[PDB]
């Protein structure tokens, strides 16, 4: 028996497994229960801490994936399948995973906590693309990831009710973070040096923990990749949340909040999933049914209000986007789009696509969008229209919410570093017109190209090693920079400097789409108020 | 008694004068009466045709300038003085001028009819810069200019009333155009080939004759320089005109309306008294806004110039339209905070923001925010030089470039043959500061061939340039196409390709889009925003 893979946490004893990497072994503890299973009467309720167990919990394999919609747009396609559940679905899914150097670090080591994205309706910590082994070996940090409830299970809210208070997926994340505070030293991690990082809804989650004081005491630094808590998709108001919960109930044959939730609780999980999409107020891309609700509890105000009121001295943040944030989402509902052709759309499809990509705004707002994203010298050029609709979707949903976060945080005392990730993976299976799509930096941050069984180039491996080093540096010191030789300067509201990440050395640039983002962040809200 | 200087028109006999030009002799008939003097009881009334006279009228010199405000912003400064009245002010000012080749043409010759600008509040056909002698000599056309009433005398309107119906200044123009139809042939001109041209308010006037059926039969082709009838300043609505007239009346002690009594009281006021109060009736401090301008009342204009343009069929119409390179700059020294001809006018962000409200007067705060959004460079939001340029563009785009672009675009899409230019030469003799670039009004002197005047000190290159432009304008008047037999060709402007040419010392260069991005904002979006 190997003593290095036996660990005692507050709940009791665990047995881990030794994992191989090209750089040597790593210790992993996978499928550690951190909450009582949120099933039956516990569905929709805040997570309860896992009760202590006797004997040895087997932590050598990933646990179940939280019940969720499975994408079927392109059956068998790697582009989509890599994001689908790779373990059986279950409501008993509240487990977390710890990776640590082998042998276990005898002294306190910086801790990275990963929060996966997936629109708050999907995701899992067990996806290949999130394999923590390479980061931990190369950069000698402790790495933790958790599962959290998604979809109706994590975010159905009847606000004001005790039966479905909403935001429980976020509380799942908070519980995992408290778990880390209490137990991570037992794996050689330093609880006073926790960096949170996440992508998409993951990044939005990180941002929400930053703005929620009970969470804020649980970690030190933050990395938000291609996402922000101030997106137009990441939060919903109490009224709309109630409307969606009620309509879901109706669709699954349920009729008083108490009675409504009790009926929902009798329904097989798969039945809620089957109707989740149908509660959205319109056809759209980049909108999801059950998301964090602003109800004055977890978030005492909108993330944007909180961001402007905050003193952020003492916080360091790393934020960034990929070169083509919008392209991926277009094939999920914009007319004329497909991964299987050039998606060269007409003006009419462009005009219709705007209503789909910027849902639930007035006709006047839509016209303003059309005004800004139309090149009036070439108003009908199919290729330019394709790019422009991708920009609309990406700017509105990711880039401009990230720029605002970065600008406001910097202006209020945080030290911010910003990047644009510009390398298109040689292994990318999505078409060339999509460019560097959303989500495709993650495999580089996790050092996936170091896996020999995959088909990445020699240059891509070196690049991955550079990225792991920036991220780990940031986790350790609050500054991604290596000792002098081209330096990554902090992002400020004035100079607006960021760097491009790809195979060539850092290049410093100015403005995260400053012109477009003035439109979304400064003007459009005024227009919507009137 | 020289026979070439004697002409009989319908009203009676005329004696003219022989002008010397650095090319040869030209015949000029200056100061021909075309209406009864609109004085006394005739103030504010539509012009009456001049009654026939016995004997010979000496048309040997420019007649009086129509009563008008005289600019005093920079006293003694050439750049402003050149636009000021150079004859005495009078309400008796309804005269026109004809220049014809010497000797008089023997076959019907194309006629160019000039309508001066001056914001509908000033201007005169007698200005040195409008001297028609060089055009006539160089291009062998007949040239005609008229005076029309300006300010209150031409545009004060109490809509519905017969004592001050409004638009009388435009009716002065129409009457002169009718005079051309009736009499131009006696000077050797072809009344079937009349080309109207004008600049600024003159260009807006031209556009309005295009959109008013009674005027439309009096000419054949049109040239609009740096102005359009659809500009936010060229017309006012019926209520706003009434408010302004009523306020002026109040300011000069005129009791607040039986309209007959009120106008009769106004008629007793010395001309200068009305002029002294003209500017103080405007709703707010601004640039590029004029108290008394054409009114949309159903009569002269049956609808707004915007609607008339969208609704019209313009097949068979040839138009030439253009702007100078820096339309806004000149106007900024007239009220925009931080601007002067005497310093760099390197304004702060705060001055920029305040200047936007001055330059885009009487729109909602939201509309103003939209303007700031589009004209701010968000990587350099506070750079003084960029801010100065940006405000100039705001004013120039909103008042001139975008209204011209809309006009050109719609006219083309609806059957007109349209040619568009951007004038890019800054005169060697320009007295305005370098930062103003090529300002509004400064192409005119080249179109009229002023550089060929010996007493002036233009470079030889500018004289060659002037000759090129005169040739383009005359070619257009003769054939509806500014082009010469092939060599660099000026292609037509169309809504899609949006092609225009740069005019300056180098050969024609073809370009696309009259500030297409800006103008989409002003022409397509802003109107929708204002309806909400």
């Amino acid at each position: 028996e190997d003593a290095e893979l036996l660990v005692t946490v507050r709940g009791g004893r665990l047995r881990g497994i030794r994992l191989k990497t090209p750089g040597g072994p790593v210790s992993a503890f996978l499928g550690i229960p951190f909450a009582e299973p949120p099933m039956g009467p516990r569905r929709f309720l805040p997570p309860e801490p896992k009760q202590p167990w006797s004997g040895v919990v087997d932590a050598t394999t990933f646990q179940s994936v939280c019940y969720q919609y499975v994408d079927t747009l392109y059956p068998g396609f790697e582009g989509t399948e890599m994001w689908n559940p790779n373990r059986e679905l279950s409501e008993d899914c509240l487990y977390l995973n710890v990776w640590t150097p082998y042998p276990r670090p005898t002294s306190p080591t910086p801790v990275l906590v990963w929060i996966y994205g997936g629109g708050f309706y999907s995701g899992a910590s067990s996806l290949d693309v999130y394999d923590g082994r390479f980061l931990v070996q190369a950069e000698r940090t402790v790495l933790v990831s958790m599962n959290y409830r998604v979809g109706a299970f994590g975010f159905l809210a009847l606000p004001g009710s005790r039966e479905a208070p909403g935001n429980v997926g976020l509380l799942d994340q908070r519980l995992a973070l408290q778990w880390v505070q209490e137990n991570v030293a037992a794996f050689g991690g330093d609880p006073t040096s926790v960096t949170l990082f996440g992508e998409s809804a993951g990044a939005a989650s990180v941002g929400m923990h930053l703005l929620s004081p009970p969470s804020r005491g649980l970690f030190h630094r933050a990395v938000l990749q291609s996402g922000a808590p101030n997106g137009p998709w990441a939060t919903v108001g109490m009224g709309e949340a109630r409307r969606r919960a009620t309509q879901l109930a109706h669709l699954v044959g349920c009729p008083n909040d108490t009675e409504l939730v009790a009926c929902l609780r009798t329904r097989p999980a798969q039945v809620l999933v089957n109707h989740e999409w149908h509660v959205l107020p319109q056809e759209s891309v980049f909108r999801f049914s059950f998301v964090p609700v602003v109800d004055g509890d977890f978030l005492s105000d909108t993330p944007e209000a909180l961001i402007n009121a905050g003193d952020f001295h003492g916080l360091q943040v790393l934020v960034g986007v990929v070169k083509d944030e919008g392209s991926y989402f277009l094939v999920y509902g914009a007319p004329g789009f497909s991964k299987d052709n050039e998606s060269l759309i007409s003006r009419a499809e462009f005009l219709a696509g705007v209503r789909v990509g910027v849902p639930q705004v007035s006709d006047l707002a839509a016209e303003a969008v059309v005004l800004h994203y139309t090149d009036w010298l070439h108003p009908e050029d199919p290729a330019r229209l394709r790019e422009a609709l991708s920009d609309v979707v990406g700017d509105h949903n990711v880039v401009c919410p990230v720029a605002q976060l970065a600008g406001r945080l910097a202006a209020q005392g945080a030290r911010v570093y910003a990047y644009v990730f510009e390398h298109r993976a040689s292994t990318l299976s999505w078409p060339l017109w999509m460019g560097v799509p959303h989500g495709y930096e993650i495999e580089f941050i996790f050092g996936i190209p170091l896996d020999p069984s995959r088909n990445y180039t020699a240059e891509e491996k070196i690049f991955a090693q550079r990225l792991m080093r920036y991220w780990a540096n940031f986790a350790r010191t609050g500054d991604p920079n290596e000792p002098r030789d081209p330096q990554w300067p902090p992002y400020t509201a004035g100079a607006q400097q960021y760097v491009s990440l790809d195979l060539r050395p850092l290049e410093v640039r100015r403005g995260l789409r400053a012109q477009a983002c003035a439109f979304w962040n400064r003007f459009l809200p005024k227009l919507l108020s009137a």
